[PDB]
């Protein structure tokens, strides 16, 4: 009813758009360079380095594969 | 046909694009640093401020949940 | 094989992401200001003309509403 | 677990957000101004050259066609 459940503090700007994994885990990246995975109670399961900003929103694979790109030129594919 | 059947006013540009629940009710973030929740005859459901400009797309989790990312470097969860 | 099918010219740059109607119609928003709708064969079905450049990537409802933001400050509903 | 499977590097920045055929493709924009479709293991399959920078997130139809826009000003439809 548009009340905050929870807010999960990132190092910078989030433009990316987040996905949902099949276990309910939130993927989306940010500006500090991080990709995060975070649990549906807004704690942190994981949260894979690049070497530039996350803009890039992920997409989920069917074995569970997360791919998303960077600034720093890459495409990422990383284990779920 | 390609005519208006409305247009909601924010308070600034909307870069965010919009999601739909599985009520119809439409999800969509501002410059203006608000995520908007829209019924779909045009009327506002319910605004959730931010403390920057929602770039981020919204998302929505099987429970309703609405999920999106703020320029104020937070990742929110919000209740439908 | 990664051939160009067809290509669409639009006034300016397309940053917008596009949808697709259950018809296969395609929807897209560009910095030109407008709204394109545009059939599967590479023709233009119809086009909506808002205030401001389209980066917003539309949505469709069950209904075939086709919703978008716009610089312009609105979120748009128009009829498919 | 969090473990980079692979990592495909482009020319540019991939502000672009990846989109997943039927077929496990990845496709996806760089700023280098190609659309890249990638193979589960890594490996680049295609890669087809717009005239501009590819910030538009790939859509892919019922008939595998991959739709995106481009800095160019085009909309693109590509054959799988």
């Amino acid at each position: 009813n548009g009340k905050l459940k929870w807010k999960f503090e990132t190092g910078g700007s989030v433009h990316s758009s987040p996905a949902i994994g099949q276990d309910g885990t939130i993927y989306v990246g940010s500006n500090d360079h991080y990709l995060y995975a975070i649990n549906p109670n807004g704690k942190l399961k994981w949260k894979f380095e690049t070497g530039g900003s996350v803009h890039s929103s992920p997409a989920i694979g069917q074995d569970g594969t997360i791919y998303v790109g960077s600034n720093d030129h890459y495409l990422y594919a990383i284990n779920p």
